[PDB]
């Protein structure tokens, strides 16, 4: 995926707003606490889960550039709740990306 893949740090920006809804951790801790990406008070800010967008937003906010560690939540997202069904769109993002790839490169 390297080729299509060095981009994914823009890909995780525009995964932010598609995701931070149907998404893990917001969950109850679970999906997230899982891995626990970081420390207590990092996952803290997301416990503050008033109005949909704040929930996860700040989560993988905090998580953003750290390089797999937003990575760490899409993987475990990859069987999550139903199937690969989000994981595709992401997919979909990574390979459709690989354009981006060439105009940062231009």
């Amino acid at each position: 995926e390297e080729d299509l893949t060095e981009v994914k740090k823009d890909a995780l920006e525009n995964l932010r707003v598609y995701l931070c809804e149907k998404i893990i951790a917001e969950r109850h801790f679970d999906h997230l606490r899982a891995k626990k990406i970081l420390s207590r008070e990092d996952t803290r800010e997301i416990s503050c889960r008033t109005s949909s967008r704040k929930r996860a937003g700040k989560l993988l906010d905090y998580l953003q550039e750290n390089p797999k560690g937003l990575d760490t939540l899409v993987e475990s997202i990859r069987r999550e709740k139903t199937q690969n069904f989000l994981i595709q769109k992401i997919t979909d993002e990574v390979l459709k990306l690989r354009n981006i790839k060439l105009e940062h490169l231009k």
